């Protein structure tokens, strides 16, 4: 099956995914220079008072924290989006070292890891449903730095222990998503992809410019999960991220100047 090894890892994705060398595909390099300052891009509106997280799962290529998505709890409007994506979850991808692990890139920089918040256009009724339109998602990405530790990750990290292996999930409610956000939302914005397979060019990508700090345990704690299932050979659960792809014929916008 896919994942991230020698045999089975992003280069091999397109013999089973053939959309993996398709026209919008992500993660991309984000050209800073390039990057075209849009004045028009409305204000960007990230509502998550409301959210209710219900679950944490371990899938065996990363963890997904589940939200309640069957009203409007928690919604992304605004920026470059018409109408309201309501939140579904959120996962990370990272390294084995903080030089790598971000998916996207910034003038080739990589962090140690990026958080995709992951939502669904309401116009669809559901993620099945908005997976299959151009529009269907909109996913709000967030560099990690290793330095200070971030006070609001540490109810995820702590919970890793229970869901170690693939398949695992744990009750996971009352967790706020405000504490994984930094102080400023200016963003690049571009059209894409799932970063993983099906590759569904199905997202509205919306990066934030300002990194999070986590520490160096937090993130140590990530690179302690596993890949495989319980009583099976121990594969760490670390560089579970895709490179660059080709921008090909697209521009990536600034919300800023
Ligand atoms: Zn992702």
């Amino acid at each position: 099956h896919w994942g991230y090894g020698k045999h089975n890892g992003p280069e091999h994705w397109h013999k089973d995914f053939p959309i993996a060398k398709g026209e919008r595909q992500s993660p991309v390099d984000i050209d800073t220079h390039t990057a075209k300052y849009d004045p028009s891009l409305k204000p960007l509106s990230v509502s998550y008072d409301q959210a209710t997280s219900l679950r944490i799962l371990n899938n065996g290529h990363a963890f997904n924290v589940e939200f309640d998505d069957s009203q409007d709890k928690a919604v992304l409007k605004g920026g470059p989006l018409d109408g309201t994506y309501r939140l579904i979850q959120f996962h990370f991808h990272w390294g084995s070292l903080d030089g790598q692990g971000s998916e996207h890139t910034v003038d080739k920089k990589k962090y140690a890891a990026e958080l995709h918040l992951v939502h669904w256009n309401t116009k669809y009724g559901d993620f099945g449903k908005a997976v299959q339109q151009p529009d269907g998602l909109a996913v709000l990405g967030i560099f990690l730095k290793v330095g200070s530790a971030k006070p609001g990750l540490q109810k995820v990290v702590d919970v890793l222990d229970s869901i170690k292996t693939k398949g695992k999930s744990a009750d996971f409610t009352n967790f706020d998503p405000r504490g994984l956000l930094p102080e400023s939302l200016d963003y690049w914005t571009y059209p894409g992809s799932l970063t993983t397979p099906p590759l569904l060019e199905c997202v509205t990508w919306i990066v934030l410019k300002e990194p999070i700090s986590v520490s160096s345990e937090q993130v140590l704690k990530f690179r302690k999960l596993n890949f495989n299932g319980e009583g099976e050979p121990e594969e760490l659960m670390v560089d579970n991220w895709r490179p660059a792809q080709p921008l090909k014929n697209r521009q990536i916008k600034a919300s800023f100047k």
